[PDB]
Parts: C-alpha cells; structure tokens; sequence
C-alpha cells in the first residue's frame, strides 16, 4: 500500500470460472484500479527522449534498474526504461519488466542482462506482427556489446515459441541465457485462446526452477512493457498462488504490480484474458 490502497478479492473455484466469464464485473473491478503512471517532469535528462519508445510509460523511480557500468553517477547512462517486479509472495527482483529495446536502447538492453546476471528473456508477440513492434536485439550468430559477447548457440522451434540457448561472454566469466520468443499472443484474447500462454508460464517457472537457489531477475517484454508483460508475469505469480493456496488473487496480484510499474496489464480485455487462463489452469490442476 506504498502509493496507493491495494485492493483484493480471493477467488476459490468456482467464482475463478464464474468471474473469467463476467466481463461487465471484470471491467468495474479493473478501471477502480489505479494506473500509478509516472509523471514525465519526473526525469530531467538530456538526451532521454531517445530511451523512451513512449513517452508517458516510464519507470516509477523508486524500482528502476539502474545501470551501474561505466558511470553510475551519469544519469543518462544509468537510464533504461525498466523496473524490478515482485513475484509471489513478494519476493523481491522475480522479473524485470522492460519496454521492447529500440535501436538506440540495444546495447542498454544487453548492458542490464549483463549486470543483472539475468538467465531468461520472455519477448511476447503474434505471428501477424512479426517484429514491427520491437528491434532484433539478438545477433543472427554473434554480436559484442561493450565487452560482452552474445552468441546464439541453438534455435529451438516450438508450436507456440522459439527458444534460443544463448552465450555471454566477458573475459574469464561466460553465462548461460534461454530467450522464449512467444509467438502466439492472441488478437482476441477469447477462452480458446489461453492454452498457449499458460504453457508458456508452465515452461518458464520450470526453467526458472531449474536455475536453483535465489535465481536472478527475470526479463519481461513486449513493446511497452506493461500489459502483455503484465499478463505474464500476472498469470505466473496466480499459477504459484494457486498450487500453494488454493485460490487466486488476480486483482491484489495486479495492485502489487502497479506498485512496481504503473500501467502492469494495460487493457480489460488483457485483465478478462489472465481470468481465463487462470480458470482454465484451475481445470488442468483439478486432475491431479
Ligand atoms: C521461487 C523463485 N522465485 C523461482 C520461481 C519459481 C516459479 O514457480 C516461477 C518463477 C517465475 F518467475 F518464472 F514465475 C520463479
């Protein structure tokens, strides 16, 4: 409740499947929810309009990453449009959530993997729009970026994603990466539409598993960073809440996003889509 009263409504079962499908509840519930988006006088930097693909989606300033290499104490080159997300329970720096980069954000995005030792990218798309709506980040095979070089090892092609195994390397100290390029973000975003996104949550919290002990942050993005992103990451903490608790928070779980990142889950329609992938998860969880 640090910049705004956070609200809650703990769904069991059946009103989970019941609420998925009420979507005049679904939107009076999801506009009484504040945005919490950043006021742009906030920043005052020379040369910041060139980090911002929007220019009224910003990082909240108290969980912005900072980049800390080669100049913490410049502004502009500590700047990136992003911010570390709460996970369940609210464990601290589970993802960051970040705008897709631009051609003069590239090398910053590759700077932020780098010091956040961040083992998985989540970049969430629709086959319609190809990559019109972020820049080709990752090389065809090899790419340097201020001492690190990215190496893509495999090409995995899914039905639903295509997960590049990657390299960084850096002197003595090489890394592993695992890029999920998620290809099936649907237009409508109707029940039929939901199997593909939770398996994507499911292939992800394995992986993020599998990274052991206090695994590091998380990269989540989209174009702008908040509402596919915001999905995501919503239907990842209620997919935990709901194996451990039996019940899902989808709005508590929304406000603690928006205290994060103001605008987390843009649209209704987005909102009306984790209830329906949550519902059908429910279902699936139900046989065992
Ligand atoms: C307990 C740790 N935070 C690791 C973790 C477990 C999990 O089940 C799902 C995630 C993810 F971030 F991917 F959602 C992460």
């Amino acid at each position: 409740n640090l910049y705004f009263q956070s609200m809650s409504r703990v769904l069991q079962a059946e009103e989970l499947h019941e609420k998925a499908l009420d979507p005049f509840l679904l939107q009076a519930e999801f506009f009484e929810i504040p945005m919490n988006f950043v006021d742009p006088k906030e920043y005052d930097i020379p040369g910041l309009v060139r980090k911002n693909r929007y220019k009224t989606i910003l990082p909240n300033p108290h969980s912005r990453v900072c980049l800390t290499s080669p100049d913490p104490d410049d502004p502009l080159s500590s700047y990136i449009n992003a911010n570390y997300i709460r996970g369940y329970g609210g464990e601290e720096k589970v993802y960051i959530a970040t705008q897709g980069p631009i051609v003069s954000t590239v090398a910053d995005f590759w700077r932020m993997v780098w010091q956040e030792h961040t083992p998985i990218i989540v970049m969430i798309t629709n086959i319609e729009e190809m990559n019109e709506k972020c820049t080709e980040y990752w090389p065809e095979e090899q790419v340097a970026y201020d001492g690190v070089e990215i190496t893509v090892q495999k090409v995995i092609h899914t039905e639903d994603y295509r997960l590049r195994l990657i390299s960084l390397k850096s002197g003595t100290e090489e890394r592993g990466l695992k890029h999920y390029w998620f290809t099936s973000w649907p237009d409508q975003k109707t029940p039929d539409r939901a199997p593909p996104l939770l398996h994507l949550v499911r292939e992800v919290e394995e992986a993020a598993q599998q990274e052991g002990p206090h695994c590091a942050p998380i990269i989540v993005h989209c174009s702008a960073g908040i509402g596919r992103t915001g999905c995501f990451i919503a239907t990842s903490i209620c997919c935990q809440q709901l194996r451990q608790e039996g019940v899902v928070d989808i709005l508590k779980t929304t406000c603690q996003l928006r205290q994060d990142r103001g605008g987390m889950i843009q649209t209704c329609e987005q909102y009306q889509f984790v209830h329906h992938v949550m519902s059908l998860y429910e279902k699936q969880l139900s046989h065992q």
